[PDB]
């Protein structure tokens, strides 16, 4: 089938660590490959061992899958709805550079702006829909 890795991301550690890995994994058993490996890597950054090579290769593989998906999805989205272009542009730039944060603000602004007509702006300009029907 198509499922994430069930083994330890940091394969090589003792039973004391294998319990922490499994107890963490049973909570994210229903997540994706990059979503599990992220959480595993976050605590692995405090271990310090050969698992560093698995991190370097993982970050590339994840960034590669995400960037390629985001490129294809963005290409098809360019002929679609305008809000979709904004979301997919954010997803495409972040999928090559996760260290570039703060764009989440402008992505939210655009996503709401495409669904902020003059009707809702005028009804909320006075407050919270002052005596307005369904």
């Amino acid at each position: 089938d198509d499922t994430p890795p069930p083994p330890p991301f940091l394969a090589g550690a003792p039973q004391d660590v294998v319990k922490a890995f499994f107890e963490l994994l049973k909570k994210d058993e229903t997540k994706t490959d990059p979503e599990i490996e992220k959480d595993l890597d976050a605590w692995v950054d405090t271990l310090g061992g050969d698992y560093k090579a698995k991190f370097e290769t993982f970050k590339k593989e994840m960034k590669a899958k995400e960037a390629e998906l985001a490129k294809a999805h963005e290409e098809a989205v360019a002929k679609m709805t305008p809000e979709a272009k904004k979301a997919d542009a954010e997803l495409s730039k972040i999928a090559e550079d996760d260290s570039l944060n703060g764009i989440q603000k402008a992505q939210k602004i655009q996503a709401i702006y495409k669904t902020l007509p003059q009707s809702v702006k005028d009804e909320l300009e006075k407050g919270i829909g002052p005596a307005v029907p369904q």
